[PDB]
């Protein structure tokens, strides 16, 4: 069967033939590339941006905010019970693609916290990780497809040359090595927060295709046919 | 000039004359004792209970859950922008009352985290405290009214005897000593999370009146007339 | 080549033939079962104990303390630079054995934090995990030898029957799934802290053999001949 | 009665007068301006530096490292039992002075964590704060002497002009608002960690006088005569 995917997308390229709004946008994706909720994103190609993502099983609202130094922020939210969508054990990761058009999909930092609180207090679990730059040989990441860490310590999700020039038709993903426990039958509340900073540079008039933070089944792998507009996440546009 | 109050109430006594539902309930109170959202609380007098509260400014949803070991939990949420309600600097606290009827309002643990973020993975401001014991001299709490720490290390918000028998017509509150910064001009996202565990015992067959977590202006005090049904928060029932 | 091991041992059985003092002891082991430092441990068989372990690269002192409710604590320290000992990437874990004599090697909770700092604030890493009780399918743990999680949610490092009776000649370990990055060429300061709570029960007049927290090369596995007095860590007593 | 002081000094100006070494140095001060331990400071006037300080009560080792974007590292350590020196409740803070000679004493960030542990994985008391910008009205800091926050959001501990030139004969301190519980009768282990980033700039051939992180009785205030060489911390040079 296909993987089960929940994602927040920073979608730089409007694919209106598969339901994208006709502008760069942020979106919340629940098992489909066709986002349940979107907000218009005013990209600053060449500038370092920041994304903050949060979810709590009591509120049942997955939210995301994108900002840049000295600019107005873009926000997006969706009401959803993640226990009905995802398995109890997941992996978390970042993905990016290029297609006919291209961009650098550079990650400068990534942090993530999750918590599982139950009935009994001494029945609980937490996981936190934080990367400010990345090791050249990162043993706590599963790197998939074209993803790699360059000589500056930056995570490049898609291909770039030695001079830093991006390449088209590229796909890559980075997953945290340990599975994450996001629900159980006795749980009272589960929550997570994620942050990443990113640098999209591009020589193209319309940069493409984007970067996601995603949560999937533990054995998730890049699907066949998921390049370009499908963001390395989905086998089709349904 | 009255305080500005946001609270989560565990209201054990139905004051139907001032808009309570006719059962013990959990509520979200925005500037009034008359809750904007309530849910049925299945009290278990004599068992240790746990409350988890959370908010973030992108989701704009204040939510709370109450539970006991081996039991079903109760949730309540309300969509609100706290920027629009509270001043930028606050104190946070726990309050409790008894009236004609009575209960012990015993706090066994209390923790709190607030974050103010912008454009990096590290937060521009964060505060975290956690008490699992309470000290015989809590120099980091402002104790108001009948609130005191006992010989067992527990925090008693209202009057109780040597023998563990609660008293009627009591009011008590405990505030964390340092002001918390909950928004600013430059802010991208602000969030907070709080947890407390409580023991409510009663000789009566109808215990009263309840316990809250609340957030207020920094100079907040127990208002004249806030006994019983007003939970030590409000000077009247409007 | 053999594994590289740094460990804190709760050594319940004196094997004076390989240099144990003639009493139960807590020990710091650096690449040998023969401890670099020991202290007398006053065991309370059948009671839940707590161990706290810490280290940072400026102080260069690895310390551990073992305690029980109502008792006084025993401490042990050793001055060592852990980088000259350990590789840059490690796994962290828990190990236990039994031999001719036996005990339960039960883990009720385990937490770990590591941090690696430079000065970019944006060149760095942290990892934190916390388990209060353990899942029936612990996908974030690598279980080795006889280790398993039971119906109560406890981690059993060595064999116990369904009635909870321990078995002799057992060895088991549990490793956190993700590698930990503990040094790099640009590092200024690296630190770690670990906590575990444990329950050692035994029908034997002299219980054996003990429990350790350990740090090893990422590919560590139970050496042949590490049963009993070698605590699942070393292939010989050198 | 005088304040009770424990400090880590970054001392830019040798006062051989009162027992400084005859070079710029970092030091550990236990109840006297006359450091119990010093190290020659690998100083870089005009560069952003970072200080990390740590202590735990099992190891009994107070340690500090000062570095500059990864280079030019200096360390200092002292074996000491702080339960014998400090009261159980304290305030923590930063101080700085100029005298005949001068430098900017600029704080760009500051964080602190304190923990008091016993018999579990969850701590019985913890406190954590973090500032990466400082507020125009920082209600959670007690600002003493010349200390103010500037339009950039930096904390200036001593007088600086509107353009950016430091003034002589100035003193300033910033204390965190809430008292900190550092030890108790039945504590198993107490620990704290602090980090700050600073910028010392000077038009002088020989900058003065330095910056400290310190720990004091909760009621601490700038003593009379503690200018220049006494770092705003001590009334005399005894
Ligand atoms: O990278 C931008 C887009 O490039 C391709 O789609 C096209 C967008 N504009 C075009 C113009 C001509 C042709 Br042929 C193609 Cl395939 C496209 C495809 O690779 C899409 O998946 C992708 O989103
Ligand atoms: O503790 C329960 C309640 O007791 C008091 O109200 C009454 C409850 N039963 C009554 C019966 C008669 C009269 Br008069 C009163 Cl005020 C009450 C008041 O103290 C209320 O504020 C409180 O909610
Ligand atoms: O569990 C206690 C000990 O049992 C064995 O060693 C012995 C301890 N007392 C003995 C008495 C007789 C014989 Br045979 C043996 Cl092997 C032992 C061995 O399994 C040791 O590794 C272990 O430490
Ligand atoms: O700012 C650096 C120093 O300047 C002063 O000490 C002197 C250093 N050189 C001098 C030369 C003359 C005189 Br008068 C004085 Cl007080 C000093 C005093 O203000 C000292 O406390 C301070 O350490
Ligand atoms: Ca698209
Ligand atoms: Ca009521
Ligand atoms: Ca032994
Ligand atoms: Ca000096
Ligand atoms: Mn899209
Ligand atoms: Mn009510
Ligand atoms: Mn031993
Ligand atoms: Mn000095």
């Amino acid at each position: 069967m296909a993987d089960t995917i929940v994602a927040v997308e920073l979608d730089s390229y409007p694919n209106t033939d598969i339901g994208d709004p006709n502008y760069p946008h942020i979106g919340i994706d629940i098992k489909s590339i066709r986002s349940k909720s979107t907000a218009r994103w005013n990209m600053q190609t060449g500038k370092v941006g920041t994304v903050h993502i949060s979810y709590n099983s009591v509120a049942k609202r997955l939210s995301a905010v994108v900002s840049y130094s000295g600019s107005s922020s873009t926000t997006v939210s969706y009401d959803v019970d993640l226990n009905n969508v995802l398995p109890e054990w997941v992996r978390v990761g970042l993905s990016a693609t290029t297609g006919l058009y291209k961009e650098t999909n550079t990650i400068l930092s990534w942090s993530f916290t999750s918590k599982l609180k139950t009935n009994s207090i001494a029945d609980e679990n937490s996981l936190h990780f934080s990367f400010h730059k990345f090791s050249q040989n990162p043993k706590d990441l599963i790197l998939q497809g074209d993803a790699f860490t360059d000589s500056d310590g930056n995570l490049q999700l898609t291909k770039v040359s030695s001079s830093g020039d991006p390449q088209g038709n590229s796909v890559g993903r980075a997953l945290f090595y340990a599975p994450v426990h996001i629900w159980e039958k006795s749980a009272v509340v589960a929550s997570f927060d994620a942050t990443f900073t990113f640098l999209i540079k591009s020589p193209d008039r319309e940069p493409a295709d984007g970067i996601t933070f995603f949560i999937a089944n533990t054995d998730t792998s890049i699907p066949s046919g998921s390049g370009g507009r499908l963001l390395g996440l989905f086998p089709d546009a349904n």
